[PDB]
């Protein structure tokens, strides 16, 4: 069926891909499930659009289905695209979700951290009395120091309480105990990279490329014949799962890309032979124009998620980094204040600064974990081991 063990590496999360694919729901009430649990955690978190994170195949399901009879929706979902197409985002789902969980724990205890230390803090500052024109500037300040930690750390339990809420829908059920004690986020691996060179071909068991092969078939074309005019045999992938040469040279100068569509097989075994090597006539028809384009919207979406991950990958060194500047200049700050050569505003405004890029740390990181998720749709699940 579809693969998803090589990339979910996590025991835990493993197991509650499992148990959400051992359901005995229907596909149709899968569906509800997922919009359900995206509205839950994901869909209103955007603001940091109901289709986010989802793959062209996967927005064309939700909008057919949605438009369709529970009878129409019951026989659509029966196909083997449209159940792989199902699959794919439940997995996907669950994996996001789960990592979403263990982010905005994380995020909880860097506030919950933040907090107690600004209590202290607060406490320190308040025993040293002094002349009301500036310490009472540096109690005010100190409060909204704890305001914004305590503020913070409440809204990461409601987030904390909505990913368990979309997780438990996900999987059909309660949540296994073993989700309550799982180790940190911290510097653990839960998804494995991808592999290097990773063959085009994968891009076969995409859901919207299965069937507009199926389509070209009950048109009578010859499937063969439309791979070689229309299809890349190209590696996906380089080193640490970077994008391949070949991927970015396709799309080298972008606008639209650079794959030569060539005639060499008749697509058809009607008309003349003419009319089965000339691109122009063979592109009117509809069967071999929507599947030209379904190619370029798959290469095209994989190379943007590549991108877009070397981007995430990107921004948190520099925020760590950042986070490496901030803790020295906290730490220069409050050894001034402490002699009592510089004022406490030193110490507020680069502790501010500095609990704020660690919560953007955070999200940099888990948004890099989620555009692999995405990356994993895209490819039509995954790859062969």
């Amino acid at each position: 069926e579809l693969g998803w063990r090589n990339f979910l590496a996590d025991a835990q999360l493993q197991q509650l891909v499992a148990l959400a694919l051992a359901n005995n729901r229907d596909l149709r009430v899968a569906t509800l499930d997922i919009d359900e649990a995206r509205a839950l955690y994901r869909i209103q978190r955007a603001a940091q659009d109901a289709s986010v994170g989802l793959t062209h195949f996967e927005i064309d399901l939700f909008g057919r289905v949605r438009s369709l009879s529970h009878a129409a929706q019951e026989q659509y979902l029966a196909t083997e695209e449209a159940r792989r197409s199902v699959h794919i985002s439940l997995v996907a789902e669950v994996a996001n979700t789960y990592l979403t969980l263990l982010a905005d724990r994380a995020l909880l205890a860097l506030a919950q951290d933040t907090l107690r230390s600004q209590q202290d803090a607060a406490d320190m500052i308040h025993r040293g009395k002094q002349a009301g024109a500036m310490a009472q500037l540096d109690e005010h300040r100190a409060d909204t120091q704890v305001q914004t930690a305590r503020v913070a750390a409440e809204q990461y339990t409601r987030q904390i309480a909505q990913d368990e809420n979309a997780l438990a829908v996900l999987i059909g059920g309660p949540l296994p105990a073993g989700v309550s004690r799982a180790a940190p986020l911290g510097d653990r691996a839960l998804l494995a990279e991808f592999p290097a060179g990773l063959p085009s071909t994968l891009l076969e068991r995409r859901p919207d490329i299965m069937a507009a092969e199926h389509r070209l078939i009950a048109a009578n074309a010859q499937i063969g014949a439309a791979r070689a005019a229309f299809f890349p045999r190209i590696t996906l992938t380089g080193a640490l799962g970077v994008a391949s040469a070949s991927l970015a040279g396709l799309f080298s100068g972008g606008v639209a890309w650079l794959f030569v569509p060539q005639l060499t097989l008749p697509i058809f075994n009607a008309g003349s032979n003419q009319a089965n090597l000339d691109l122009a006539t063979v592109r009117r028809d509809i069967n071999v124009a929507g599947y030209e384009h379904t190619i370029q919207d798959a290469f095209r979406e994989v190379a943007d998620n590549l991108a877009a991950r070397a981007t995430y990958e990107r921004e948190v060194k520099a925020q760590e980094a950042m986070i490496r500047d901030l803790a020295e200049t906290k730490r220069l700050a409050d050894m001034r204040f402490r002699n009592g050569v510089d004022d406490y505003f030193g110490v507020f405004d680069a502790q501010r600064q500095l609990f704020a890029a660690q919560q953007l740390l955070v999200t940099y990181k888990l948004a890099g974990l989620t555009s692999r998720v995405t990356l994993y749709k895209a490819l039509g699940g995954g790859w062969v081991e």
